[PDB]
């Protein structure tokens, strides 16, 4: 379980270092800044107006955006739920 | 668990082919091409702005968007759901 | 499982009646009619702009429309769940 | 399972009344009393418009307001997840 919320701290930081470089000068509301990224990666994970508030306007300049936000949707939105049910599987004793 | 990816899969490219056909020419930045089509799926079978943004708009030129839709994300957002737990269990 | 599915459909189509009498004449393009009503509650379901999209301009009219949508939310967004665990569990033989 | 139950609403009322406090005055249709904010606090919850619809709107006042619903969205949307899932393996 620790293993897992090691293994999606440090994809957290470099998705959101990565993001910054790739989308902060165009989108600097977004990306900004590492903390601005931070906090839209997690709104992304959550997948809160990920398409049409953020993904969809990215896309418009960087038409490839998709190769990175589609899969860092699919490795959180697993490894997110992966760590939740382990905790709970982890709790019967 | 390969069974059900296999299944999902196949099941994503037939759909994205079918809307493409269906609402390519009235929506084109939405299912104007396979790969838009594809995109677009993926964001409603997330649920991102499935209906006001996407299934709203859509069903207001073909009335009846709604018997390819909302099966599609009965079927991906059950599939998806089963494959996740799938790795999960198989895991142990 | 049967049981289960059997128990949404009746609550689904009640609530959608009931929606229909309740908002219908101050919200026709999402509770006009039946019809309009079971494809509005299944976004509301999904939870696809339920509060900004729908509750929030509903409540502006019938300030508690929320004693409606939120034991509904917590009905359906609860049953639809265990139902779809239910199918996964009994899978395995 | 009612020993969770119990947790979250203690949380919750406590979340809605930190949040009238810290937000009402600068967003009073969402958090201008304790019934407006255990209201958007379940919507948050739900993750419906949570971040363009609540929190960005938000932030741009109170620049930190993510310490407080990143969290709160972090307990909440794990607990209420783990109570559901509670009441489930309690039933057989
Ligand atoms: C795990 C998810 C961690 C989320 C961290 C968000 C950090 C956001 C932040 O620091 N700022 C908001 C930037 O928009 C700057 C406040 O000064
Ligand atoms: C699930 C698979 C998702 C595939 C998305 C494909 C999107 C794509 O290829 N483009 C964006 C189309 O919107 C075209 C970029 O050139
Ligand atoms: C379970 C969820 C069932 C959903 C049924 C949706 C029915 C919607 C419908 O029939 N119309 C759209 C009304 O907006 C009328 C098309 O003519
Ligand atoms: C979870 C509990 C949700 C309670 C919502 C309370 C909302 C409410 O009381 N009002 C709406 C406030 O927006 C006031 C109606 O008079
Ligand atoms: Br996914
Ligand atoms: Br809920
Ligand atoms: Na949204
Ligand atoms: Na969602
Ligand atoms: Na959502
Ligand atoms: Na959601
Ligand atoms: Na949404």
């Amino acid at each position: 379980v620790g293993s897992v919320a090691a293994l999606l701290t440090v994809v957290f930081y470099i998705a959101a270092v990565m993001a910054t470089n790739l989308y902060g000068a165009t989108f600097p509301e977004w990306f900004g800044d590492l903390s601005k990224s931070l906090y839209t990666l997690f709104q992304v994970m959550t997948l809160e107006s990920w398409s049409m508030g953020i993904v969809r306007p990215v896309m418009n300049v960087h038409p490839n955006a998709w190769v990175f936000f589609i899969p860092f949707i699919m490795l959180t939105t697993f490894t997110v739920l992966n760590l939740f049910i382990g905790i709970i599987v982890d709790a019967m004793a």
